[PDB]
């Protein structure tokens, strides 16, 4: 098929959180049909990041999802032409992020151009005080609306002092060509920062994702 069993990834994210501009370069590799991938990410502008890196990690490609044969795979169908997504992330303390990504393919390599913007995070909140530990595993509900695919997922960041910091993700996924559309289903996620240097200038990031009814 067009999507090979092993695919490389190159990316750039440009963004700003509470007005702090940053840029991150990324390269990685994954297995699209097994729904796994690992990225090496490097801050190239705006170091040291004054906010929690975890708010960024889900912005760093549902092509990397294990899809059963009887659910149409919106994402792998979309290539070689590719697809884009747009996402709002509404945190429980009125911090808000918006991200977009345009995903293309050249050979055995995905390319992402990501924009990430976040505003209104409280100065003593867990994002600006870097109190987050990891995202809890999640279940994203995939559904069709306006001829495209949407995903809604209730997210929670585990916090240092125990407790959780919650966020509602809404994503719209837009294939660049006509594809077969699935029925409502779910995608189970696990995302982990495997390793990082002190200020998260270097980060190694892993996701596993699998679709089902």
């Amino acid at each position: 098929s067009v999507i090979k069993p092993e695919m490389k990834i190159k990316l750039r994210m440009e963004g700003a959180v509470n007005g702090h501009k940053f840029v991150i370069e990324g390269e990685g590799i994954g297995k699209p049909y097994e729904g796994t991938q690992t990225l090496d990410l490097t801050v190239e502008e705006g170091a040291p990041l004054p906010f929690s890196y975890d708010i960024l990690t889900p912005a760093f490609n549902r092509a990397f999802t294990k899809y059963p044969e009887d659910i149409p795979d919106y994402f792998k169908q979309a290539f070689p032409e590719g697809y884009s997504w747009e996402r709002s992330m509404t945190y429980e303390d009125q911090g808000i992020c918006i991200a977009t990504s345009d995903i293309t393919m050249e050979g055995d390599c995905f390319f992402y151009e990501i924009r990430f913007d976040g505003t209104n995070f409280p100065p003593n909140g867990p994002v600006m005080q870097k109190k987050t530990l990891k995202w809890e595993p999640s279940t994203e509900k995939m559904y069709v609306e306006d001829g495209v695919l949407k995903g809604d997922v209730e997210m929670a960041l585990l916090l240092e002092g125990g407790g959780h910091y919650r966020c509602d993700f809404k994503t719209t996924y837009k294939a660049k060509k006509d594809v077969r559309l699935p029925d409502a289903h779910e995608v189970d996620h696990r995302i982990e920062i495997l390793s990082h240097d002190k200020d998260y200038n270097k980060v190694r990031l892993y996701e596993h994702a699998e679709a089902r009814y």
